[PDB]
């Protein structure tokens, strides 16, 4: 039953890694798995070295082709006895999200099964050492904060980049959408995965691009040229798997060719793409030109590129996104003679700490921006929800039009991940950014004698530049972040809508610890997203500054009978993060491109010129409580 | 008493590191240590960085100057309750070698108190992980060997470079001769420290230069220019003091200026020195010109280049030796914004693994070679021990004129260094090069009716080039290694001397684990040398090749009544390694410059032309037992 | 031509006028400019793996070989072994030799101006290959025999896709195989890649009948002394990999009697005829191998016989 379902997997993940070595004298058992073997245990996997993906595709076709909820578990007992457990958990989590006998088994929390990729090597070492220092059942709590001479400006933004929920979301998004999701052999497809893959990544880097300006820095510079050096960074992360650690990058490092791809076949791929935007089409693996459409084009460019398996062409467009990740992360050692554990860009959970991450993500965004750029700006017609007038908005936190952000110290239970041996709990006390709760009060004149049903898209951008206060909305579209998106019904005349912080459509509300999973709470019986994907709550509104920095809350009301997809799917469920992520076995509920209005070109010089009577900027402050 | 001596210091060093953090509410207690507390604990000690030796010289002068054996210990209880351990062990090993209440005290073995700098990170966190895998009193043994995809040629020479006894000797030589040994404030001086500092380092790199040719590579190229990039290397060493590791160098990096010295003032020091060779003098810190005489010149160039406190001028000649070490090791990060644990050249125990080590050590050798080069070649007169004729030598191993080298698997007890918590012993099984035992049989015609007393200097060089077989002895002087040096007495007529491998004057015979020390022996009763200085036994004769490579055993007999220094010192004692190291509170027993004959210029084209009747080449093979 | 260039030839100009492309100062170019000098200069091979890498892409988009495709039905290679002076070693030599300068330059007076050179060679050897022809009918085969290295420059690793770059066809013949246990024995000389006898200008100035075709028939073929690589003085360890595919399948219409460069049918060919074998030159080892050992790739009509080569110093 789904209780004992939980009660088998997570018990195996109670001190996971060591399961990796066991008695399998003959692999032959899994004719399924028979083909895997140029990776014996902790010989460390670059996730992007092509051979191991192939080896893993053997394992994906084996691990899928099963009987029932029981035979699934047996395969998972067995193949695990030899394999690179990182890959094995990646495989069981793509499975125990999506193969249809499983609802209500939660994926063991990555932050808590592998804390090493989240915290300082020192506070792992310390909690560990305190269990060796006092062999007692007493818990240990270590303050992650550290102490050192801050020469570097960028260490500031390590509130955001290096955060638990941040980095977990990141793995979880691509555990819910794997690049190797073949649709046919796995029965069904994955709604809008390419486009959603533009978007979620832009929204991350736009929240970041705000976090840069909040601090009084500039937006993050794109990896437009390949010659130009990569920035220096030390994650401070030693891996709980072996002695070693993610070798850390010095600055002034030029990109380097691989035993797989030349940096040049990368330049090739990009040229082969950029020209196909200008030409407005793509050649699939059959040579036939399908259109770089407004509807289909983005799903079919997104599979193409990732390179998803779903891909329309692989050799021709590469996997430019993933491939840049190998080269940017093995920036110490592409030749790999040395065997150094690569830079944190090699995995999706570590990735966001390292500053260069965003340099590549504006780059790919710049390609997507070309495709959106050859599409035309929005007609006022198109922008206008007829008859409904946004008479205004305002936010009430403790006061009007400020939100006030905080620091909150917090915990992460190392015990689950590493061997306590004795004690109850080894805790890493970390410190994270947060925000006050707040509401939208939005006033409307619904001139029409009929009640109007709307979809309300609400945004946050910055009002200042680093130059002076300049409301160039095309420039601002890179920064623009969707704070909320809902349906309301509006009677004739003066309407007010009031909408409280929590119910933001981008967020996780309740995260789930391994401990609560040892019991069971009622929220939804779903999977690798449930309490782990969604953007985190504390990073819902960026830091601003101690002064009170000044930002832009821009709302649109488009129509709900126009916007709602019709179809037949489920109750109210894991739709909490519908914006950055989605909802399960359903589509993105809104017709328009994720970004709307702010997907396309704006010829206009102020966000005020762009105002239709169903749009509204409410200039707000954010202040960091020191 | 000297027992409870042992029994206070080493108990503090028992599972050493963690006593670095303790209670000492206010520094004021030790009016003495007033101004040192200026690196916060594991804010990681990079010794060769100029300030930390200066900080340590506060510690050297403090730790020397303790009242009696008791007050010494009290200071050591107390100041420890807040201070940086690496420096603390350094300056107390300098103390508990040399302040005259000590004898019969053994320095806790660095390989065993800090194994991290000797072995792979993997085998540390492994032995560690097996104690977490089976909480039992059973010992753990891990095979250090690893399994990698060997692209690199240089990984071969990691038999020699990375060896336990190799790297220990290296710390021990400079624990017995510290650069900050002030003579006056510490009562007495340190015999021949500059010259001996040329020599020991040439002998290391000449053994290495053989090990390069044995393999069928060339001798190691010197760091003659500063522009030219440094080689790439990964030590595979994570430090037990925290989670972090020695950041490892990629190839293709030029040398970079420091917050202390520019690479240019380095360039100046070198010009300011090599000029003083041409001019043949030095200006001390008073401006007075003392001679770069034949004898003295090398002690006084060696002290100066290092630099010591004995460096007659410091601003003017720099510390070019040490200084190159900072820049070659912080090759990732001189500015130090990123706080990365430097390359292994920063410490004397790690230093010899990293290939660039030798590039700088031929460089400094090249300076010493200029000073010896302006001195004149040896007269046949000077080379001739009158009347005694070396009728020949031969070596008998299992057969004549081969020696046969082996692999020997071995152990190192991690337990002492890291926290076992439970088990007896966590052992790293490593594999090292060794050799068969052998003898010299040397025949002589002592024509003189009187018995002759000799000093017999025996050498090993290579007979082949890496080009074809060419016995250019001036070229060979870089490779030439002294295998033995003794006194014998020779009656008239045909004499044979027979001399067995063990009693080589360069070597440690018995090493001593901390377990021996937990009891105590009578071998003698000396200090940081005793069973830890000396070159290691297994690296006494280089690897050669599986074929049997062909080398040169060159002997000299010079006179013993000429050569023996007269003076009054001690019994037969820690003189075992008299050649590479020395003997305690005595001088280097032999008149001639360490290197003799092969210190100076040879104008002759074969080692055969250089033959006096008291010299003899015996061409020998070495074969690696695969 | 304009679209694809002459990328091969063109790289040769630029790699050889590497002193002087503008050509202002009139130096005689690097040896890559001519086909007779070309192979001395180490960069030669750097460009030739490059062009090979393109050809390897084209073969790479083609698919690996089915076991079906690899299988000559019914015939079982019970093994091979090589007998030189001993079993499973071949022993290579140095042979000093001559080249008559007189023909080329002006002697003026003397008979002959000779350059004594020194070249690598090898001992003669045989294949003894055993077969179980299960089928009641006699089988006609084409036997493709190969030499690769068994060691890497890292450790001993039999990655056959990596080895396909090294894999060299030592021989390729037709035999007929009765039912049951068959042995074939095949002596070094009759390698299908080689020149055996070549003509000095002298022999030509006189007269022989070997037959009379042209610059292939003697002058081409790979040379005999370089038929098996040097190895090492220790005895280096290599791979002799054989395939038997079918001869009635493989035969191109008409087998040629007359040796007309068709001593060297493999690397070169035969005159006014085709390459006699259906399959791509390289076969099996033209395409991708997903398998990690040359042993996994074994069909019962394939066989690795691990052999040594030792240089007689």
């Amino acid at each position: 039953t789904v209780a004992d379902k939980q009660a088998r997997l997570m018990p195996l993940f109670k001190h996971l890694t060591a399961l990796t070595r066991e008695k399998l004298p003959l692999d032959q058992r899994d004719e399924r798995l028979k083909g895997v073997g140029i990776l014996p245990r902790g010989t460390l996997f670059s996730c992007f070295h092509a051979r191991h993906l192939a080896e893993a595709t053997e394992l994906y076709v084996a691990l899928y082709g099963a009987k029932d909820f029981n035979d699934f578990i047996h395969l998972c007992e067995q193949a695990r006895q030899i394999v690179n457990e990182g890959m094995f958990v990646y495989a069981v989590s793509v499975a125990v999200l999506h193969r249809e006998d499983c609802k209500g088994i939660t994926v063991p929390p990555i932050q808590e099964v592998f804390p090493d990729r989240f915290v300082p090597a020192e506070t792992i070492n310390r909690a560990n050492k305190e269990a060796s220092n006092h062999p007692d059942q007493q818990s240990i709590v270590v303050e992650a904060e550290e102490t050192g001479n801050i020469l570097d400006p960028e260490y500031k933004l390590s509130y955001f980049r290096e955060d638990i929920g941040i980095n977990a979301h990141h793995w979880h998004w691509h555990i819910v959408y794997p690049a190797t999701w073949n649709p046919t052999v796995m029965g069904k497809e994955k709604d809008r995965k390419g486009e959603l893959f533009f978007y979620m990544h832009q929204q991350m880097c736009a929240r970041y691009d705000s976090e840069r300006l909040s601090n009084g820095l500039q937006r993050m510079i794109p990896f437009h040229n390949f010659d130009e050096p990569l920035e220096g960074y030390a994650p401070h992360l030693t891996s709980l798997v072996s002695g070693l650690q993610y070798a850390s990058r010095p600055e002034g490092y030029s990109i380097h060719d691989l035993s797989d791809v030349d940096v040049q076949d990368m330049v090739r791929w990009r040229e082969r793409i950029l020209d196909a935007i200008n030409m407005h089409y793509i050649v699939d693996k059959d040579n036939n030109k399908i259109p770089l459409d407004i509807e289909h084009g983005t799903d079919i460019l997104g599979d193409i590129i990732e390179s998803s398996d779903e891909s329309k062409n692989v050799e021709y467009y590469g996997s430019l996104h993933n491939w840049g990740h190998v080269m940017m992360a093995n920036i110490t050692d592409p030749d790999h003679r040395f065997q150094e554990n690569p830079g944190v860009m090699s995995d999706t959970s570590t990735s966001l700490r390292d500053p260069i991450f965003y340099r590549w993500h504006r780059f790919i965004d710049n390609i997507f921006q070309e495709h959106k750029k050859s599409f035309h700006p929005y007609t006022k017609e198109e922008l206008s929800f007829p008859g409904v007038e946004v008479v205004g908005v305002s936010i009430n936190s403790k006061t009007a039009n400020v939100i006030t952000t905080l620091i909150k110290e917090s915990l992460l239970e190392l015990s689950h991940g590493i061997n306590f041996g004795t004690d109850q709990s080894v805790k890493v006390k970390y410190h994270h950014l947060d925000h006050e709760p707040f509401t939208y009060n939005i006033v409307v004149e619904n001139n029409s004698g009929a009640e109007k049903h709307s979809t309300v898209r609400i945004f946050l951008a910055p009002k200042y530049d680093e130059l002076n206060n300049k409301l160039e909305p095309d420039e601002q579209r890179r920064l623009f972040i969707e704070l909320d998106k809902f349906f309301y019904t509006l009677t004739p005349g003066k309407n007010t809508i009031v909408r409280n912080h929590q119910d933001s459509s981008v967020t996780i509300s309740k995260v789930r610890t391994f401990d609560q999973l040892g019991a069971g709470e009622g929220v939804s019986e779903d999977s690798t997203e449930y309490c782990s994907c969604g953007w985190p709550e504390h990073m819902l509104i960026p830091r601003g500054s101690h002064k009170g920095m000044e930002f832009e809350l821009f709302v649109m009301l488009t129509d709900h009978d126009e916007d709602t997809v019709a179809g037949l799917s489920e109750n109210a469920v894991c739709s909490d993060a519908v914006s950055y992520c989605g909802a399960r076995d359903d589509r993105y509920p809104d017709k328009k491109a994720m970004g709307f209005p702010f997907d396309r070109k704006i010829e206009a010089r102020t966000a005020a010129e762009f105002l239709t009577p169903n749009m509204g900027l409410t200039d707000i402050k954010i202040k960091f409580h020191g």
